[PDB]
């Protein structure tokens, strides 16, 4: 229900469909949802889940994002 909820969330910004989210995934699909935000900020949203320090989003640390209080 809500893990499936959270598996097409990340579907939704795994553009590409790898496993990861990348920094320019994330801002084509930021442009494309019509969502108002700086690359800098894109970016922030990348680091700030980013756990082990790649540069992406992985549907570990993007669960933890989601399921974090
Ligand atoms: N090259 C790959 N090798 C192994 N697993 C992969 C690979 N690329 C993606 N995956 C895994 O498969 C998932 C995507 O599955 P699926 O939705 O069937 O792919 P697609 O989005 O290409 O249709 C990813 O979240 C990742 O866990
Ligand atoms: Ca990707
Ligand atoms: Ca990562």
């Amino acid at each position: 229900d809500s893990e499936e909820e959270i598996r097409e969330a990340f579907r939704v910004f795994d553009k590409d469909g790898n496993g990861y989210i990348s920094a320019a995934e994330l801002r084509h699909v930021m442009t494309n949802l019509g969502e108002k935000l700086t690359d800098e900020e894109v970016d922030e949203m990348i680091r700030e889940a980013d756990i082990d320090g790649d540069g992406q989003v992985n549907y570990e640390e993007f669960v933890q994002m989601m399921t974090a209080k």
